RNA sequence: CGCGA
DNA sequence: TTGTCTTCAACTGCTTTCGCGATGCATGCATGCATGCATGC
């Protein structure tokens, strides 16, 4: 039934299919900037790049919900 | 062994 | 000693024409709750 030993794209695709729902939420009832996206979409793809430039099946992933909300953290924070 | 002459 | 018709008595066959009409016992999957084992972060 599930995915074997390369579902790390549906995991990724469910953590960052997570991660703009909670941006719609931001922007939406938090009133934030719609830059806000962008500013996050350049950081998550530089680690996104970066776990996928090592990316193996001898695999070391460690997103968690902390990761989500460490990247909106971040990003706020350069903006 | 139940239904019809 | 012996002949056999004598007698009672153990087996054994059928019955007016048509339509409407298996039991028990072992094996294993099923259900549910609680420990363990495998995936992921």
């Amino acid at each position: 039934k599930l995915i074997g030993h390369e579902a790390k794209l549906l995991f990724l695709k469910s953590f960052q299919f997570i991660l703009k729902r909670q941006i719609r939420w931001l922007i939406t009832e938090m009133r934030f900037p719609k830059e806000f996206e962008h500013v996050a979409k350049i950081i998550w793809l530089k680690i996104l790049k970066t776990i996928n430039d090592q990316p193996q099946e001898e695999l070391k992933l460690q997103l968690h919900m902390t990761s989500t909300i460490s990247i909106l953290y971040l990003a706020s924070t350069h903006l």
